[PDB]
This record gives C-alpha cells, structure tokens and sequence, in this order.
C-alpha cells in the first residue's frame, strides 16, 4: 500500500524516460527504496567590486576558499549518503506518550486566536512576484524560464488545478522532489557549526498547492514570538539580541543553546505525526488538501537524485520512503519551530523533575498527570523563556540541573552536536556570550549614553560571502550592485565592526550612488533587507537602532556615523578583525586607489565620497 500511493508518480517517470530507463547500475541506498535509473545531462564566479575592497584578506583561507554548493552527481551522492540515507530510530513508548502531550498543549496554545485558512493563489504570485519563495527553493518551472512568467500563465494554473483534482481525490501524480546538491558545511564554533545541508526542488506547482493548503503557519505567523512565545519568526536579526537579554533579564540557572546534530536527519515518525495534528484544527475542503499534503507528499515520497555512471556518464535515481522533510518543505521552518519547542519543554520536565530515565518506556499515569497539569500551570511561562528558530535554540531553565537532562532527548533522537552523549551541556551566566541563528549579541554604549545590543559574527564569513557572486548573467551593473547590496547590510547591522564599516563605505563610494542594490545577502529568514535601497543608510539605520527599537525609550535621533558606536577593539579582534596589522594598515591607507579603480572601470556616473 505504500507502493500504492507513489504508483502514479512512479509510472508518470517511467514514462516521461521510458527512453532511457534501466534498473540498476548496483546502487547505494540503504535506507530509501530504488526503483530505477534513465540518463541525463548532469549539473554542477568572484565580484570584482568586493574582491577589489578587501585585499587583505587575498591572505585569509577562510575566506579564499570559500565554496557554498556542489551541484555535481558527485556531490548529490555525497550529501544523500551522508544526511538522506539515514534512519532516526522511533522513541519508546514513554516518550511518545511525553511528545503527545507536549504537542496537544502547544497546537492548543499556538491555535489560541488565531484560525487556519487556504493561502491563495494570488498570494504565491504575490510571494513569487517579489522576493522569493525563500528556501522552499522553486527551481522546477522548465515549460517557462521562471517563476514570474510561470504564474502569469493560465496553462501553469491549469497544471496546479489538475493535481489539486488528484488531490482533493487521494492521489499524488506531480508532487516529487529533486536533491539538486549540497549546500557546504558552514563555518562556526563547536557545536555550532552547520553541516552539510540537502538542497531539494520541486515542481513550482507543488509548491504552490503545499502553499495553498498549509501555507497559513507562515502567512499568519503562527510562530512569531506574540503567538508562540518561544519563537522569534517576523523579527529581524536585530530584535534576536534584545530578545536574549530579556530571557536573561528572568530567574533562573545558566542560558543554553544546544544545537541538535544534524536536527533534519533526526526527526522522527513520532514527531511527523505530532505536527500532523494540524488535520485537526482543519474543516472541510482545507482538510482535504492538507491531508493530501501530509499524506502523499510528506509521507510517502518520491526522490530524484543524479549518480555518477560509466563514461562520464551521469544517470538520475527515483527512490522513495515514507520519512520526513530535510526542508525542501514550505513549511520546513514553522514545524521545525514547533517540534523543537516541543522538544524543549520536554527537556525542561526532565530537568524539574516531573519525569525522568524510569519513565522512557512507559509512562506512568501519575507521571501523565504530572505533565499535563506542569503543561497548563507552566507551559505559557516556560514558553518565554526560550528563543527558538528552526532547529536554533536558546533556553534558561529555572535551575542547572537543565544540563544533566538528557535522556528524554537522547532517547527522542535529538542528541546533541560535537559533545559526547551524556556529558552535561555547557551553559553561559553572559548572555552575550550565547550563540543563537549564526551569531551573538553585544550591548555597547554610545557616545551618548545610550546602549543597543548588536549582533556579531565572524568577520571572515561575511567577507567571504561578499565576495561570491551567483552570476553568470549578473553584469558589471548587477556585480555593483550586489556588491552594495553587501555594504549596506553590513552598515545596518555590522557597523560596529571596524574593517566592515571601512569596507562598506569604500564599496558605496565606489559604485553608483543612484544605483539600487540587488540580489541576496542572507537566505535567513531573519535577513529582513532594509538595506535593499537608495535610501541614505544613516537615515535607515536611525530608524532601525531608535525609531523602531522598542527597546530603545530614548527617540532622541543620532546625527552622524561618528556617533554610531564600535564594539571594543577586543571583540572586533575575537571575531576576526583585522586591526592592528600591517596589511590592514596598508589597505586603510591606500583604499582610494581601489575606489578609483572601481569608479574607472564602471565610468561616469554619480559618485560619493564616504571615506571622510
Ligand atoms: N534544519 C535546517 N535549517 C535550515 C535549512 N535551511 C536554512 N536553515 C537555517 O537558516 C539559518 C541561516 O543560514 P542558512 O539558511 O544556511 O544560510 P544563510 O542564512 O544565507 O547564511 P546567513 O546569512 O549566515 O544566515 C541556518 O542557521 C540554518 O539553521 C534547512 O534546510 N534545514
Ligand atoms: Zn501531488
Ligand atoms: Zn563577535
């Protein structure tokens, strides 16, 4: 019967490459059931502007060698083997019965005001029209060249209303997903540091139906902070400082922020089932489509992936499970939010005592009460004291025995990253000092008196991204303009850093002052991009830092950059300045030659001189 439900996609494959179709050079998988192979073509870039700003670190491998993704057969085989073909092994019964708990508080708390509805389909031409579907990446629209055009077509809308018939009719025929590649390990401290990560597309149409029928968790932001309490979605990187130093603000034992090791490869069948407890808060024809949803696309799927053959010959492997997500899902973050607030309060139980190592296999009536009664008296408070994004988790607990509790999560799958398994995790008394969604936070004083708390991350990691360009078709325009894309970023939340702040300057006086900018510099959902603009960046950065910090009491507007304060040298150096070496010193003196080079090179245009 599960052969049943991925009959139909199966066969539409067959047939479309019934061509080239074979059964097996012997193939890898373990964990994933191969159905067969066919040919194909397989798959598989520095701005001038930002290379030509920042010689000094032509030294730094962190930065030269940078890479982001491999798009190769080699490296889809690689990322497949290493974080796809993999089990979670399903929770005793104990547990099982905590998590069922644990989720009917927190989709009764999450459902508390707000209603689900169907997302529509001008709403994802709206998303499309603009600044992406982030993430849920689209990349399957080949009857068009994108998105754009795609859903401008009455033929696309048709294609979606034809599966959404199957659907609301119990079947999947389109809904497959293609591992494109690998998105590189990412740079960080212990337990920190990002793996490698799978990149999946699908069918921009199964992506719209996914949008239509679940899409609301994200539209109606059911996790931001006002509705879940432990969640952040809606802010803006900036607000995530503020927000740990209130969670310090509270009682309790030491901040902690345990990464998961690789949190995608370890949800469970448990934890899918207890997110599929949406269904419930759905009626009618909503259900009908959420339900196929769950059913056909989450549960039981249907994967492409390319493998190395023969002569430099590459062929495409259709296998399917019954699983869940790695992302590739629209709602990937807003049910990894949940189940890992789930999984946090879980772990808070422990750590209070109402349940313990005893209780994983079964889970004693009393011990039931326990739970549901600490959920309703405690839940809403504990909720508070958590910051959570994704699989990122910040937490204070009332006490450190926090750190010894571990056997509900060990047991849940959810072992924790670059520490052995029942060693105590790390906790900080600084909350300046916790790392949370690739940074941390520092609260400085300005000139004035008056102090913000601004993020900070490595310094490398961020030059180092400046420097790639997606482009092939990205001109000398795009190039700049990407280029500034970047130095307005930095001046809006990295200003404090002082090689960054004589970096975005040095790139802004260098190109066009009239020139938008253009492009991404973040994928996270916390890069907000209010220095997507021509507006002057001071401007926007009062009304980022004091016009709308509501943590800011003080409107009192700063009047220039001088004012605009810098972390201590200290920190500028932990996190990877350069200050106080010759070659920095060198480049600092010489920049306006490379802002010449640039004006040259792009030619007579408006300009501005920054650097003063
Ligand atoms: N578990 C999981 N997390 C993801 C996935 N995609 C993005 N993220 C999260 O998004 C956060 C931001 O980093 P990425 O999305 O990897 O890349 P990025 O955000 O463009 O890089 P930054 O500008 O440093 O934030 C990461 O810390 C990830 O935990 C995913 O598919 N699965
Ligand atoms: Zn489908
Ligand atoms: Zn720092």
């Amino acid at each position: 019967s599960n052969q049943e439900k991925i009959k139909k996609r199966i066969q539409k494959l067959k047939e479309e490459f019934a061509t080239t179709w074979h059964k097996d050079p012997e193939h890898p998988y373990r964990t994933w059931t191969y159905h067969g192979s066919y040919e194909v073509k397989a798959t598989g870039l520095v701005n001038g502007v930002v290379k030509l700003m920042s010689k000094p670190w032509d030294a730094i491998a962190n930065v030269t060698t940078m890479a982001m993704t491999d798009t190769t057969p080699f490296g889809q085989q690689r990322v497949f083997k290493e974080k796809v073909d993999t089990k979670a092994p399903e929770p005793p019964a104990g547990v099982r019965e905590v998590l069922n708990e644990t989720t009917n508080w927190l989709w009764a708390h999450l459902s508390r005001e707000k209603r689900p509805r169907l997302c529509t389909k001008e709403e994802f031409i709206k998303k499309v029209n603009s600044n992406a579907a982030l993430g849920a990446v689209f990349a399957e629209q080949n009857q068009w060249s994108t998105a754009r055009e795609a859903v401008n077509d009455p033929r696309f809308w048709e294609m979606v209303d034809e599966e959404r018939e199957n659907h609301l009719r119990g079947e999947c025929h389109t809904c497959i997903y293609n591992m494109m590649g690998k998105r590189e390990k990412k740079p960080g401290e212990f337990g920190k540091a990002k793996g490698s990560r799978a990149i999946w597309f699908m069918w921009l149409g199964a992506r719209y139906l996914e949008f239509e029928a679940l899409g609301f968790l994200n539209e109606d932001h059911w996790l931001s902070r006002e509705n879940s309490g432990g969640g952040v979605e809606g802010s803006g990187v900036q607000k995530l400082g503020y927000i740990l130093r209130d969670i310090a603000g509270k009682q309790g034992g030491k901040m902690y922020a345990d990464d998961t090791a690789g949190w995608d490869t370890r949800i469970t069948r448990t934890d899918l089932e207890n997110e599929a407890k949406v269904l419930e808060l759905l009626d009618g024809e909503h259900r009908m489509l959420a339900r196929a949803i769950i059913e056909l696309t989450y549960r039981h799927k249907v994967v492409k992936v390319m493998r190395p053959a023969a002569e430099g010959k590459t062929v495409m492997d259709v296998i399917s499970r019954e699983d869940q997500r790695g992302s590739g899902q629209v709602v990937t973050y807003a049910l990894n939010t949940f189940t890992n607030i789930a999984v946090q309060l879980v772990r808070l139980m422990e750590a209070e005592g109402v349940i313990g190592p005893q209780h994983l296999e079964q889970l004693p009536r009393k011990n039931k009460i326990a739970v549901r009664t600490w959920l309703f008296e405690n839940g809403e408070e504990r909720v508070t004291r958590m910051a959570i994004s994704g699989d990122d988790c910040v937490v204070k607990p009332l006490d450190d025995r926090f750190a010894t509790a571990l056997h509900f999560l060990n047991a849940m799958s959810k072992v924790r990253k670059d520490i052995q398994e029942w060693k105590p995790s790390h906790g900080w008394h600084d909350w300046q000092q916790v790392p949370f969604c690739s940074n941390h936070f520092q609260e400085i004083v300005m000139k004035d008196g008056r102090s913000i708390v601004v993020p900070c991350r490595g310094q490398d990691e961020l030059i180092g991204r400046a420097r790639i360009s997606p482009g092939a078709g990205w001109n000398v325009k795009d190039t700049a303009c990407l280029a500034k894309a970047y130095a307005q970023m930095w001046l809006l939340l990295y200003f404090h850093r002082r090689d960054l702040r004589l970096m975005a300057n040095a790139i802004c006086s260098a190109v066009p002052v009239d020139w938008v900018p253009t492009g991404r510099t973040s994928w996270s959902i916390h890069s907000k991009g209010e220095w997507m603009t021509t507006e002057d960046m001071l401007q926007v950065w009062n009304r980022v830092w004091i016009e709308e910090n509501e943590w800011m009491m003080d409107k009192t507007p700063i009047a220039s950059w001088t004012d605009v304060p810098y972390v201590g040298k200290r920190e500028d150096i932990w996190c990877g300045s350069l200050i106080g070496t010759r070659s920095r010193a060198t480049w600092a003196e010489n920049i306006y030659a490379a802002i010449n080079q640039v004006r040259a090179v792009i030619g007579k245009e408006n300009y501005v001189d920054y650097m003063t």
